[PDB]
């Protein structure tokens, strides 16, 4: 149940810079783990969450 890369053809499961890797054992599919950049969320790491206090805009959190 090792964490092996995907393949580039798979990479793409896991999208902003969600680093990509599969579960290496002979029983499952492909069942997929991604170590995703902080602040993301979803199945493909798609979604941006509040990094920061992302809300506060007014906040020099911007600038």
């Amino acid at each position: 149940s090792h964490l092996v890369k995907c393949a580039e053809k798979e990479k793409t499961f896991c999208v902003n810079g969600g680093e990509c890797f599969m579960v290496k054992d002979l029983s499952n599919p492909s069942r997929y783990l991604c170590k995703c950049q902080p602040g993301f969320t979803g199945a493909r790491c798609t979604e941006n969450v509040p990094m920061k206090v992302q809300n506060q805009e007014k906040a020099e959190e911007l600038y």
